[PDB]
């Protein structure tokens, strides 16, 4: 199957790439979209880093949450039974998918907040704006 890698433990010391690279690599195996950009390296360009986080901000997963599906009968004498349990199952899966999406949103937010390149990119932009003097 596809293995899961938890995020690095908040509040410990670690290299940003050593810690988060394996997390995104594992999460990305569930992508319905390719190509799949890499977290990258210390020298990735601002545009590459923007593209990486854009992919995640639009992530579309095929991860299934079908473990708690009720069995759907094909032979019920109640004609509505089959579609009813399909819809009840799907509602449960959808709730879990919604949670999974929310989980990923928070994971990505965390990574953005720790990305050392973004800190430098924001410093560079700040100096650009100051030079431009549009206020």
């Amino acid at each position: 199957f596809v293995a899961d890698v938890p995020p690095p433990k908040k509040g410990t010391d670690y290299d940003f790439y050593e810690a988060w690279g394996p997390v995104f690599e594992a999460e990305a195996r569930f992508s319905k979209k390719t190509p799949i950009p890499s977290l990258g390296n210390m020298d990735s360009s601002k545009k590459e880093v923007e593209q990486f986080y854009a992919f995640w901000h639009r992530f579309d997963s095929w991860r299934t949450f079908e473990f708690l599906d009720e069995d759907v009968p094909d032979d019920s004498s109640n004609r509505d039974h089959k579609r009813y349990i399909e819809r009840k199952n799907k509602a449960a899966r959808d709730k879990k998918k919604t949670a999974d999406m929310a989980r990923l949103v928070k994971l990505v937010e965390r990574a953005v907040s720790e990305d050392p390149r973004i800190k430098m990119f924001k410093e560079e932009e700040k100096k650009e704006k100051e030079r431009r003097k549009w206020e």
